[PDB]
């Protein structure tokens, strides 16, 4: 096979990754200008973590009650707020690493890289998608609270994702950098589960259009389907219902190999309702839908 | 539990981005790797189309001076002081040393052994992965234009092991190179000529290190009560086109066999099993398919 899942490089977040601790508790903090980046819920004692009242606990704790370390280099809280779900500590500088950056908010389907950190520092990188259930896979060894889920572009990196919590189930859950949670889960301990996920049928039609343009063409069919009918078989196999806003997203690939939306939709119909009959698609046994349709026109 | 959910994670890949820089032989682009003030690249960058059926690279090289190497770093050229070739990398000597360059290494892995690449195209940082060398000492890369001079490394506590750089895609699709001395890693040559990867096989010494990292996390459905010779293992394992397992592999996974309590026969015998049944929509750490890029070396650190 060839097509191999690529994260970005992570060189440019790496530069600004800190690590903050409140109290007993220490996780990691995305250093940017003169403003570190953190989830709230450090602040939290083990009393706190029932039912806290944030923005009055953190209105009453002083600066110096952060601590701030890049590298071996302690950075001064001058300042503190909070916005949603994420802590704003201001610092006295600003990081001169500080890259080009947006703050974004994803949707679920959409892919990113998310730079584990421990302690404020890197351990490595990986690729993912916003499951349809608003987590993400990665276990506790693939990064703790405060690493960032990130895209870039040109030279411009947008943050998307920070991490929150790990759920028992082996995926994490998390807000954009805004503090907004993807998903409906809340920054206390508490009994939380994800919802049962789905599928991202776009992605998986993304790969099938990438596997053509590799020239594996074995379950292309002359048939085509309704947008409807389509979607009464993929739901029964946990696929996600496929929007008309999904067809548009790939009209590009449609364009690039001649295969209509609707017509490769009745190929994956039919590997869905038949399998792939001891058959590879660019070398793999699995349908992968972690790739989106930008995905491919960025690496095919 | 610790594993639940694992994702493969390449290195952190800053370290590595601050060395990469393009060199440009003639009409001929590609990535090179600047450390200290030598700039490492794949010596086909000094051949044209032409000579990369038959090249000649002593008679090609002896014709290039310094002036004919054009070496850049963002918008800054670097100017090449000298040349010269080791097995199939060649090294330019340029007037500056790269401030970034990282504490480092060269290093010869074997197959089996996993790094991050580092995919770039002229001299730019795409993307990075995980893999592992293949059995058939090829490794399946990206999509892929000109790549080549992309590198492979581990880092250890800030140290940069550098063990592969890109020097051609077979026509099978899949990639091979050299280490940082320029020796090719299987029987391949730096030279267009019909050249096919052997048979690829599983690296069942890192399926068996994923099953006790299962086990590890109270991951247990595939375990069954047998265990069985390492010769039974081998025969049914080739034939499932699995690398047949040596005493050294037993003792590697030693380790993981005394946390879990399970003989690595009996592992041996599980993994047998999965052969035989296949995963049909089950997981194993929440992976629908058996990995086999992720080392003994790896589970025995993260599962301490
Ligand atoms: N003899 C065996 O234990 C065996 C292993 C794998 N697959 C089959 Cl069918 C049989």
């Amino acid at each position: 096979s060839g097509f191999r899942k690529m994260a970005f490089p992570s060189g440019k977040v790496e530069g600004c990754m800190v690590q903050v601790t409140c109290g007993t508790t220490t996780l990691n903090g995305l250093w940017l200008d003169d403003v570190v980046y953190c989830p709230r819920h450090v602040i939290c004692t083990s009393e706190d973590m029932l039912n806290p009242n944030y923005e009055d606990l953190l209105i009453r704790k002083s600066n110096h009650n952060f601590l701030v370390q890049a590298g071996n280099v302690q950075l001064r809280v001058i300042g503190h707020s909070m916005q949603n779900c994420v802590l704003k500590l201001k610092v006295d500088t600003a990081n001169p690493k500080t890259p080009k950056y947006k703050f974004v908010r994803i949707q679920p389907g959409q892919t990113f890289s998310v730079l584990a950190c421990y302690n404020g520092s890197p351990s490595g990188v990986y690729q993912c998608a916003m499951r349809p259930n608003f987590t993400i896979k990665g276990s506790f060894l693939n990064g703790s609270c405060g690493s960032v889920g990130f895209n870039i572009d040109y030279d411009c990196v947008s943050f998307c994702y920070m991490h929150h919590m790990e759920l028992p189930t082996g995926v994490h859950a998390g807000t954009d950098l805004e503090g907004n949670f993807y998903g409906p889960f809340v920054d206390r301990q508490t009994a939380q589960a994800a919802g049962t996920d789905t599928t991202i049928t776009v992605n998986v039609l993304a790969w099938l259009y990438a596997a053509v343009i590799n020239g594996d063409r074995w379950f292309l069919n002359r048939f085509t389907t309704t947008l409807n009918d389509f979607n009464l078989v993929a739901m029964k196999y946990n696929y996600e219902p496929l929007t008309q806003d999904h067809v548009d997203i790939l009209g590009p690939l449609s364009a690039q190999t001649g295969i209509a939306v609707l017509d490769m939709c009745a190929s994956l119909k039919e590997l869905l309702q038949n399998g792939m009959n001891g058959r590879t698609i660019l070398g793999s046994a699995l349908l992968e839908d972690e790739f989106t349709p930008f995905d491919v026109v960025r690496q095919c």
